[PDB]
DNA sequence: TATGCCCAGCATCGTTAATCGATGTATATATCTGACACGTGCCTGGAGACTAGGGAGTAATCCCCTTGGCGGTTAAAACGCGGGGGACA
């Protein structure tokens, strides 16, 4: 019962547009997005988010750099956790 | 003289026994052919023995080619609907 959607390499412009406005959006309830490494570190930010778990290293130093870099941006006003 | 009576006389039927011949069944012998093994004779195409050499084995290095992963469009596969025309009787 925890509130999500997923963000993976086979979704419209306009349903991938959707979901990260309202993830960004001031009272959201889904704490849990998951992501790409290619598809997720593809472009965008998440300025609310600040927790960012990694399963496995992506075959390669930096591509978990920018992975990273998505939700730690300019924005967050939480730190960051990884 | 004709008509019933005595004394032979071969063919009718059936039954017994000996005989020539056909059929069925052994039983040891004399051909028929078809050999496979051996010795006869000879050739050399293989075996046996030795050499020499170059192919192929292996090992050590290289670098090219094949597989992989990924993501964007963009055609292709997929589906269905509908009804016509070919299959099949």
């Amino acid at each position: 019962g925890i509130n999500f959607q997923r963000l993976d390499g086979t979704v419209p412009s306009a349903q991938r547009r959707i979901s990260i406005d309202h993830f960004n959006s001031p009272d959201s309830n889904d704490f849990v997005f998951l992501l790409s490494t290619r598809a997720g570190g593809l472009g965008i930010n998440l300025m609310t988010a600040d927790t960012v778990v990694i399963f496995d290293s992506d075959w390669n130093p930096q591509a978990d750099l920018q992975a990273m870099a998505r939700a730690h941006r300019i924005g967050q006003k939480n730190h960051v956790m990884v």
